[PDB]
């Protein structure tokens, strides 16, 4: 029986793993609250790995953020995430944990890079200014995970997510997340009877998502795959394997459809006076399909669920 | 009088910048070797910081080393150097010490970098796989400074030097880099008598190489540079300056110019029948040169008196 420890296991896709792995007796699961362990004590990290006895480490806990928070604490973002990272990889490696799976995000891209967006696209041109300083410490962290399989023959793998968006999200009016932003707004519209939503920009740009539901079952096969077969699809210095639906759609056919799911009558309307993002953005996930898994929730069914758990949920937000 | 502490003082580019700072009184050094304070500690770094009164800080501690090196512990380079910056710049801030130098490397740019290299070729493109865990480090100790300063409104400085040599360099013969690697294999050419000295290559290749003595010159000139004039020349995100010479030579003129420095009578012979490196290397100095700072060691200088250290120090390799 596998000791699996998820690290940041109350977070929206820490929480998901772990909602997946506790529906199997196989796996054995050793979870530690913020309170419980501080992730940027390094001695107390390298403690916790020589007390227990892990087998695997799912690295989800980070210090995350909207375009507000980036910009206002760019130091505590690179800081945290640096340390942490750097904590739980080297001491899982002097305790002689070999599996390791490495959670990035697709920040981490140059802001004007080819889509889709392929794997070896990493490091190719500028990041966008608001991510830069989380985009290094991501990337900090896949560069770790390579150095430790090239040096010490570890197995430390890494998935990089497309948008993500489900349950224990981020719903509060503070989050700048498109998703959980627009449910919101359209759920506050619909109660207020609210003739018209006005959202900035065209509409046309063009967006993936991907439900945490789906992305969690993607990171655990990714992180119980054969290593040969691991292997045989990447290399040493280009590991990180892109995960998403490949599948991209316009802003304004979002918004759309939330305003069904919502059930709001009123009209949506895109101020075009406002600017748009980059036109496109999406993962290529050609490697992941070859390694054999497809996602499962579409963006209508996924909206509709992850509506219905912040129903359940609002009065924590 | 201003405390200054430099980390890793008996290093190369560390005593160098020690003995410029030692020859003058306005100054107080604030010295630890690695048996005293153990940098990747961070709680005895944040200990150190707590009980001195340090007023400016020069970052020159990290773990360095050649292509052999580089590319055999991979994980020690890009660990160590991610802790030492990190537990530095995040002690200093803490305990209020709001000046701080940070000495990155040129390796840090991309491999196919324009030449000469501005400042804004960083992150361009894909970086040189012998060195990417060393120079991702790197690069995440500068965003770390510039993320800092942009935060908490520090003044966390960074330069980025060219090929260095000097004394205290390694002089081993394990050592890859070209002049340290070539005064030895002349000197015992010269001692032994032999005929000829074949180098790889065809001694076409440009690169730039920087004193050391220069190096901790210009430091020390960046370090003090009016806030407001560093500003002034410098972008929040695009804060390095690059330091080096930008005259470049060809390896047969270095190799040419070493002989006639230490006095080998034999044929410098290039075998061209192995590749070359990338063709050019050298630093765009602008920006430095409109700070209003210029090196004084010339090429056939440098060589002379590094020579005649490696000769009054020579039973140490
Ligand atoms: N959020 C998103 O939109 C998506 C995220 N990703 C990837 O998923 C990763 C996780 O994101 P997400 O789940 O949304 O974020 P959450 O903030 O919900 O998860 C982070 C978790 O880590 C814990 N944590 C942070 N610092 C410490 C610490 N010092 N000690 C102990 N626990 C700590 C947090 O606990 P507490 O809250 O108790 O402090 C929190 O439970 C990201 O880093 C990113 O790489 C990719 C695309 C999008
Ligand atoms: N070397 C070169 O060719 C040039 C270097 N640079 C820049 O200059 C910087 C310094 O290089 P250089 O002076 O040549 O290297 P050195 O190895 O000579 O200097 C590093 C110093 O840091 C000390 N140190 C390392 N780890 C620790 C630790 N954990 N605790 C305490 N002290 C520690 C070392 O001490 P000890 O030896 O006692 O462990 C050593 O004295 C580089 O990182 C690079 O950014 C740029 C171009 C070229």
């Amino acid at each position: 029986k596998q000791r699996v420890f998820i690290a940041g296991h109350r977070g929206m896709v820490g929480s998901a793993i772990r909602r997946q792995l506790e529906q199997r007796g196989d796996v054995e699961l050793v979870l530690r609250t913020r309170d419980e362990l501080n992730l940027l004590d390094s001695r107390a990290v390298h403690d916790f790995f020589a007390s227990e006895r892990i087998d695997q480490v799912y690295l989800a806990a980070a210090k995350v953020g909207g375009i507000v928070a980036n910009n206002t604490y760019p130091a505590d973002f690179i800081y945290q995430n640096m340390m942490i990272e750097s904590n739980i990889i080297h001491a899982a490696h002097q305790n002689d944990v070999n599996k390791l799976l490495f959670l990035g995000s697709s920040c981490i891209y140059p802001k004007l890079a080819k889509q889709p967006m392929a794997e070896s696209e990493l490091l190719q041109g500028t990041l966008e200014p608001t991510n830069e300083p989380y985009a290094i410490a991501k990337i900090a962290g896949i560069k770790l995970c390579e150095s430790y399989n090239r040096q010490y023959g570890r197995d430390y793998r890494s998935v990089m997510p497309t948008n993500l968006y489900g349950p224990h999200d981020n719903f509060h009016p503070s989050n700048s997340h498109v998703i959980p932003a627009l449910l919101r707004r359209f759920h506050e519209a619909t109660a207020q009877n609210a003739p018209d939503v006005v959202v900035w920009g065209s509409g046309t740009p063009m967006r993936e998502f991907l439900h945490v539901d789906d992305m969690a079952a993607a990171s655990i096969h990714v992180m119980e795959l054969a290593h040969e077969v691991w292997l045989e699809n990447t290399q040493p210095m280009l590991s990180h394997i892109n995960v998403g639906t490949g599948v991209d759609c316009t802003i304004r056919e979002l918004a759309q459809t939330i305003a069904k799911v919502v059930g709001y009558k009123g009209r949506v309307v895109f101020d075009a006076s406002k600017p748009d993002g980059t036109p496109r953005k999406l993962l290529d996930v050609t490697r992941l399909h070859q390694l054999g898994w497809y996602h499962e929730i579409s963006l209508e069914a996924g909206l509709a669920s992850t509506y219905q758990w912040f129903l359940e949920n609002q009065d924590r937000f």
